[PDB]
């Protein structure tokens, strides 16, 4: 797992790459022994010029286009958060721009190199140059604002969340304080990892555990599904739901003891909220705290949710009680899934060891 960008380019600005360009015209025609009369030799000077500053931009900015990974190549969860963090419309606009300056100077540098090969005035030699310098600075100083805005963007996308988006992930939801990170701790084989997410405080915690040779991703949803999402922005809103394409299976985690600081009943609300949204990814309902739970709500919780067709799991993150019972559960769910990528991913493979 990586950061898809962390290869793309810091962006030069309109005037950086015009001075970068310029400067080394400068010293290719200095250090350059033209051939014969003092008009050609001049003409072959210009036509260098005008090649060389084709070549410095184009390079540059073909630089930029080669070394960013296309949106639609990247998976659905992260074209979903890029498009939170940068707008994806206007991240592929910006893009166009590039190729849009590429396209012009390279026809314009064709256009300049015939003008001035095939002329005999000095004056207009040297005019011609003059223009196409002119017009390069031009057609750069036009898409300056989208450079700019690139590497902008380029920055704030160094925060995309870490995480591994092959391998089966569950995630965990629920209020504050009912277990999350107790149950991903206690789910998890190696100490979590702190992931960074879009419109949350501190970020989340991301685990993994082995079952056989298989590896389970769990993540909990602290800032993301704590809370009513219909009280929010569209924009976190889209953050939140992204979460449709990275999750393979849902684990929510009820408090029927309410020390979370949340009644029953507005755990049920948000139950039903999140278990909405996610409408396409299993759930696997966890009733947290029996160790110091009264009976009483856990017979309203049992009952509501086996109301719902499904069948939740009793357990104490705390003290362990049930963890095992969880563990066995996501097994049981995702190893179809575990196996289904690991050959596709042979799969992928074997197709590029015989490249041609
Ligand atoms: N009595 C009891 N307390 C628990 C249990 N699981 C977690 N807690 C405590 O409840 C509080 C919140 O747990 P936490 O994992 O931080 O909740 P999150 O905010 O949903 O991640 C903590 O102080 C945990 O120690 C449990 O099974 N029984």
């Amino acid at each position: 797992m990586r950061n898809p960008f962390e290869r793309m380019p810091t962006v030069l600005t309109a005037d950086e790459l015009i001075d970068k360009a310029f400067r080394r015209a400068e010293k290719a025609a200095s250090s350059f022994k033209p051939r014969g009369n003092k008009v050609k030799k001049a003409r072959l000077r210009e036509e260098l010029r005008v090649r060389t500053v084709s070549n410095v931009v184009r390079d540059n900015l073909r630089k930029v286009l080669e070394r960013t990974p296309g949106l639609s190549t990247l998976p659905k969860f992260y074209q979903e958060l890029v498009d939170v963090l940068v707008d994806r419309d206007t991240f592929h606009k910006a893009m166009a721009g590039i190729d849009w300056a590429i396209r012009i100077i390279r026809e314009l540098e064709e256009r300049y190199v015939e003008r001035i090969r095939y002329s005999n005035d000095p004056n207009e030699i040297a005019e011609l140059r003059r223009q196409f310098y002119g017009r390069v600075a031009s057609v750069l100083r036009d898409i300056d604002d989208r450079l700019r805005y690139l590497n902008k963007a380029r920055e704030v996308l160094k925060d995309l969340p870490v995480v591994d988006l092959e391998i089966p992930t569950v995630v965990i939801a629920g209020h504050p304080n009912v277990g999350k990170s107790t149950l991903l701790k206690a789910l998890t084989t190696a100490k979590p990892e702190i992931a960074s997410y879009p419109f949350t405080t501190r970020g989340i915690n991301v685990g993994q555990f082995e079952d056989g040779y298989f590896r389970y991703q769990i993540i909990d949803t602290p800032g993301l599904l704590d809370r009513p999402i219909s009280e929010r922005n569209e924009i976190e809103k889209q953050a939140i739901l992204a979460l449709r394409y990275l999750g393979n299976l849902i684990i929510y985690i009820f408090d029927p003891s309410e020390h979370c600081g949340f009644p029953l009943e507005e755990q049920i609300h948000l139950f039903e909220e999140v278990h909405g949204e996610f409408k396409d990814l299993p759930f696997l309902v966890v009733i947290n705290k029996i160790d110091v739970a009264d009976e009483e709500n856990i017979k309203r919780l049992e009952k509501f949710v086996k109301e719902k067709g499904l069948n939740p799991i009793k357990i104490s993150a705390l003290k362990g009680t049930g963890i095992d019972l969880v563990k066995e559960e996501i097994i049981k769910t995702l190893r179809p899934l575990a196996e289904k990528v690991a050959r596709e991913k042979i799969e992928r493979e074997l197709r590029r060891y015989r490249s041609y």
